[PDB]
């Protein structure tokens, strides 16, 4: 079998994507971030508190005749920028674009951060992590990818990310059709859980390329390009006026500023993410400041290849028996 599905950016930032996906019969389709650095799948729900729903799309189980509780399980979850929820869980049917998986742990949410709820558009998240991760008690559950991988024609999905535009999730099969040259393919370690993989350097505009190792995560569920502050200060330097600044949080430029690519290395390939990827826009409304989308990963504990990164690429999650990552440009 394969699936495939188009994810939409949320906002005129690609703050993140949207993937809709059916679950239950009759199907209630729900727009979920897919996050292939986490390994839940959890959903606003009607067992969600009333005060914490704000304009999101619900999952309601009991009107889904192929919904069951699963005893006794329940889950918490927060993430990396400290937004956070819980609940407990049903089995259901899940379906995306496509491809279905019955008997999928999907997790309704009790509870939502205020960070959840403020954003409408988002109505729960789609773990594409390994299920190590997974946080369902006391019996872990297994992520959608883990549960669809035997009946794949390929056991892969790929991550077709746009820049201000629609993109592509696709289960089971690669599209020859969506990249330009060689998919580049990369060591992963699964130890921490992640699809974590070291890039071989990175230049930055026209500059010459540095060789040296960045160990990472590819996580489509992160908006920035997170990296070493050696690294970070590097880039920031060629443009005139940015700065970090400690009451913003990073790094900021001149919203005039244009920026430099940054390209980054897979093996011996190269994966170049153009200047505009970069601009995150006003730190406020009508500021003359913008937000970089290059950050210090100083005190986060690893890099992260977020989206700014990825959506310069067509990434393959190879999922055999030893994972491994494909980049290629497109």
């Amino acid at each position: 079998s394969t699936g495939s599905a188009t994810t939409t950016p949320i906002d005129s930032l690609d703050d993140a994507y949207i993937t809709p996906v059916q679950i239950g019969t009759p199907a209630q389709t729900l727009n979920l971030d897919f996050d292939t650095g986490s390994s839940d799948l959890w959903v606003f729900s009607s067992e969600t508190t009333a005060s914490e729903v704000d304009g999101q799309t619900i999952y309601t189980p009991s009107k889904s005749t192929t919904a069951k509780l699963l005893s006794g399980a329940t889950w918490s979850i927060s993430y990396g920028d400290g937004s956070s929820s819980s609940g407990d869980v049903y089995t259901d049917t899940v379906s995306v674009g496509g491809l279905t998986v019955t008997g999928q742990a999907v997790e309704s949410a009790k509870k939502v951060s205020s960070s959840f709820t403020e954003d409408s558009t988002i109505d729960g998240l789609l773990g594409l992590a390994f299920s190590t991760l997974n946080t369902v008690s006391p019996t872990q559950q297994k992520t959608f990818f883990d549960n669809a991988k035997a009946s794949l024609d390929s056991p892969v999905f790929t991550a077709d990310l746009g820049y201000h535009a629609p993109g592509t999730y696709n289960f089971g099969f690669i599209d020859t059709t969506a990249y330009t040259g060689s998919i580049t393919y990369t060591a992963v370690s699964t130890k921490q859980g992640f699809w974590e993989w070291t890039s071989t350097g990175y230049a930055v505009g026209s500059g010459t390329f540095k060789s040296t190792s960045i160990d990472g995560i590819a996580d489509t569920g992160t908006t920035l390009l997170y990296l070493p502050a050696t690294v970070v200060s590097a880039y920031w330097a060629q443009v005139s006026g940015a700065k970090s600044s400690s009451s913003v949080g990073g790094y900021v430029f001149p919203c005039s500023a244009t920026l430099p690519s940054f390209t980054f290395g897979v093996g011996s390939a190269r994966i170049v993410i153009p200047g505009d990827y970069i601009d995150f826009g006003p730190i406020s409304t009508g500021s003359s400041s913008c937000f970089g989308g290059i950050q210090s990963s100083a005190g986060i504990g690893i890099n992260i290849f977020g989206d700014v990164a990825l959506k310069a690429a067509f990434v393959v999650f190879n999922g055999a028996t030893t994972p491994t990552l494909g980049f290629a440009s497109k």
